[PDB]
């Protein structure tokens, strides 16, 4: 159980604060013009690194030193909630995080400023490989990149990649962040496109031969695949939230459509008050995973076993949440009009991203093994 | 167990002329490009009904009586396997079995005809309504039709409207079939755009007091909601052919990405051997119940019950496989551009397409019943 | 997420002291012959009523209104997971907070001073019915009982009965409840030997024409079914936590079989991994329905849908665990012997004890409805 | 599809010739009482060896070469049909087979003419082994035993124990089967109770140096692991047989409860129309994927991925009826009395029965990728 009743004043305040946000710009008409053109406007962007977030650290350290992830949790699930949709933000806030932990606090305030000035960011992250194979490497005077980067949200067109590589430029091969702008020569982009998540765009990024200069090479406090790690776990709170939300909103259309139509009422039929139970069962479970993996960052006291539970469990879920309110909707509803296809579609979306099912069977198993030795 | 061996020598020839026929036209290329126009090629759907069927009767009643459905379901299955698509083939065998079993010959042979001689249909079948409430009344001299079909295929731009509706012209409600002219009066089409099935585009079409002709109503053999219940039952058997081609496309694709990458190779992981199983035993079972259902009919021992139970199973495991395909594939194959995203998304269709599971519980319950009554 | 971190200092007291109890009378070999018994000792018993609860109201309202539930469900779950077994101990809890609602200080004081002198409760429930149809009628001077109850626990052997019926001695059919001496004519007990929780022995008791005195009638100041019902979801909640301890331990068995054991070892299999982290998250799913219900009383904000959500999700999840480390430790431990086989079926009862899943969904449905409007 | 019409007319009079033994026996009563007794009379086994079987093979092989495995299935799911248990007719037909297999005629008449006789075997098949490591060794002028065999069907009393040995008394390990007589010192038999399949009796059998005898040894036409691992597919056919029997006896059981009794009919609700019509699915599948592989033998045409995938389906299929079927029953039905628990019970053991769901994922998926490449 963790629902309104049960938060606390100043987090009910934050969602009031998100809500009337949302309500505002996220309406059926704009939000379907934005998936069409695969990103949000200046001034709806503009809107949310603007918005009163009730002293809560949600785009900045509150504390100096952490995020508040609770309450990050609640503004990327409700936007996902009023939107039917994945929005941008949530990769934002991991990117933003992850520049800050890596970078020097001269290398960041450029973009930390562009960010809080106009809502967006002049980078995307390219992490991500086929199979890490991208290697940095001197030829003579010169420092060379080769690899390629999968799954770049905004890989086409962003002024500049956050790359990380192998550096082998040192005396006898290094874990390594650079930033290098789009127009140096050899970066090649192909725009993937995805059946859902329309507003975030990917692409394979190939660096061919790119001259890298020493300067671009982030100089931070936190160092090696270790920091990267812990930092994309965020990542996995983040699009658990979005799963959670988007299947809310699914489930409050199947709940409308039961009691208003009719076939007395269609919510009186013992098919549908099952489905409808089994949706709130799943929904209730999702949300206590995602809070509650939430919870813990903020006390101090995360354990990867339950980022990697709350990963395994909710993208599957919420599909399955989703899935179920297109087949109350009937008929109608398999239309791409209708915002619980597309919620189904992103849901699915999410059994791939940050990481699969298979993928947290491979970290949770000796974490279970570990948890029952140490008890 | 029911393979090629165990087949007859006529159902494999049968077979290898078919899978020469979709080899040749349904590469890659060309049905992306088909599912882009929402349609295919002249050439094509002519070449189609050109096909030596080895004697079966698939586009005609060779035993003069019924059409051979086991064949049929051959046919539509291994384009549906070699394609990976919904094809338009399915939904012209049922609209001419349904217009030959509700019209006279005069009637029929130029519909026919034009079929043979092009391999496309004049006309469309309107049926389902929203929730039967399309009436034909008297005015004064004149009879009018009013009343709204929903999923009709092809029903934006089918030069005629094959239309279901009550008959209150007689003194002292009947059901009837009226062959309406598209460019009647009061016609008004509206394209639904769905997530899937692409080259099977279906509208709502509403009637508004629009004239009909005494001459545009069937006058059959076959009559009443009776006889018409019966033929959707042959859809349903359709339905679940395609959906099993399909899924069997995306099994194929997944052992085909399992044993060529490697992840040594991805198909030596226990998690992949056993979702290989999985959607092994699904596909076994989905063929069983499709081949099962036909051979019924083709020895005119026709049970209900068993076309609502394969109705009930094939589309949702279908899905299943389709589904459990993607993940194989990885994050790769959630992008537009593989087929087995497609497959997914036409799977997920055929739980609503000729009657839900919903409604198919409705139906099989007192068929069991009566079933274990009976002995 | 909520374990042992995150109760606080006194919570964590109460576990220690009901860890150093359960550790100390159940021990494999006492269990099994308690099995057998039916029952446990006088020892056994007095020593749990004499527990050190640390100041929580476990048998007893600290707050002089309400059991602490929390505590409760801590106590339950903590006991079913040392012993893996289903106690006796929670249907006391419920007996006893039953009969203080609907009886006089005067009528409870004899029963509540014999359960802490001795761990043992006088009198057995008696509500079900196999359809509610006890009746209280007048013959002359006289007060007749006539129906038949079912599940009634230890039916069979308790001294008294107490009984729901609806009373018609009045001029012009109530509630109400009366506690009958097993030793009145005309009570027939029929025991139910059932495939698991032996040591809850439950009888049908017939009553054909049985003289009710006057003073048997419970006297108090809660009437109706509307207090009943209330009443019988903290048993719902009793039996959740039962489930949840006894599925705890058979994980714990899993883990320490596939840890030892090798076929190197049987916890290195991809598919003992994924069993393993399939079972984790349902036994975290569980404990957060479990543990969020009973916190919502104690804080004056229950919620019905919380119950029966919780009620719907966890024995069936509670059977599939146990089901799963079955499965993991392999042709042994389908055997008698071992205790995964008796929680396997332990679990599988709670599917039907409190009200069955079909049950919750019939009470959820329309509350799931209201939660919607409401919002 | 595949029941009753579909058979021959002769297939039709076997099962007539089995129905009519089965009915005369196995009563409710009866069976009850050979439950607790784990064992038939001798009338009622000699009765089945003497049934007219309609000319199959069924306990002989008909043509000379193999038995009629179709037949043997009709007979093994009609029996464990009607009785709704686990019936030793299936283990004996096997083992029957398997020591025809291994050992002369001169070495298999006396056994043979022993169950004609009676209808009773007097050995014991001990293969399982814990982890092969059963062996045979020289000592000096004799020859010595050591090994522990697992699920020994009847081990404990069995006159005999035919036992799978590695036998190194050759110059320089071979595959072995050796009649060990039960009275030869140093074999120690713990019996082992299992929660169901009372009737099937098995025990742990340790071989503590135990003299063999050079005469022992089978003599046979058939060699080696490779000819043994062919023979026990047979054993999983019939066990999945037996698995929809019982499963099938359970169904019937829900069924005439849901029209009998009411709560108007309890067939006419909707949770339960649909728990009926996705149990008559499950037993169609079951159903279709024991025959086809049962017929598929009697072609010459078998495959052993048809074997894997029935087993990896049929017996987890068959738990599931069983207990969708408890669950109709309510409450009542978790009760001992009830076959339909003991029937829930059997089929779980069926999971474990002649190989494992794990151990079929890892046989059928290079057969799955080896079917893919073929075509």
């Amino acid at each position: 159980n963790a629902m309104y009743d049960g938060l606390s004043r100043d987090e009910q305040r934050l969602l009031n604060h998100v809500r009337e946000y949302g309500e505002k710009y996220f309406t059926p008409a704009s939000i379907s013009k934005w998936r069409k053109d695969q990103g949000l406007p200046d001034e709806v962007v503009k809107a949310f690194v603007d918005l009163d977030f009730n002293g809560f650290g949600v785009i900045h350290r509150r504390n100096h030193r952490t995020y508040d992830l609770f309450a990050q949790v609640l503004v990327i699930e409700e936007l996902s909630r009023i939107s039917g949709a994945c929005l941008p933000f949530q990769n934002d806030l991991l990117q933003l995080q992850i520049l800050e932990a890596f970078a020097s606090s001269a290398q960041t305030s450029p973009f930390r400023t562009e960010y809080q000035d106009t809502g967006r960011l002049s980078y995307a992250l390219a992490i991500s490989e086929p199979e890490m194979r991208t290697h940095v490497t001197r030829e003579g005077d010169t420092l060379v990149m080769n690899g390629t980067k999968m799954f770049v949200n905004n890989g086409e067109y962003a002024p500049a990649l956050l790359v990380s590589a192998y550096d082998k430029t040192g005396d006898d091969p290094e874990f390594s962040f650079w930033m290098v702008p789009r127009s140096a020569a050899g970066i090649y982009a192909y725009p993937e496109q995805k059946i859902g998540q329309s507003m975030l765009p990917f692409a394979t990024v190939r660096f061919d031969n790119v001259e890298v200069k020493e300067s671009w090479r982030l100089k931070g406090s936190s160092k090696g695949f270790s920091q990267l790690y812990s930092l994309l776990e965020y990542g996995r709170v983040f699009t658990c939230a979005a799963a959670l939300g988007e299947a809310q909103a699914a489930m409050e259309d199947a709940v409308a459509w039961a009691r208003g139509r009719e076939a007395q009422r269609i919510a009186d039929l013992q098919q549908v008050q099952m489905k409808l139970t089994e949706m709130e069962v799943k929904l209730t479970n999702m949300r206590n995973l995602v809070y509650g993996a939430a919870r813990e960052y903020d006390r101090g006291e995360h354990k990867r076993l339950s980022v990697a539970l709350m990963k395994y469990y909710v993208p599957k879920a919420a599909t399955e949440v989703a899935s179920d309110a297109m087949q109350i909707l009937g008929g109608r509803g398999y239309i791409q009009e209708n915002r619980v296809s597309s919620i189904w579609q992103d849901c699915r979306g999410y059994q791939f991203a940050d990481g699969t099912d298979e993928v947290m069977v491979v970290i949770a198993a000796p974490l279970i093994l570990e948890q029952y030795k140490a008890s």
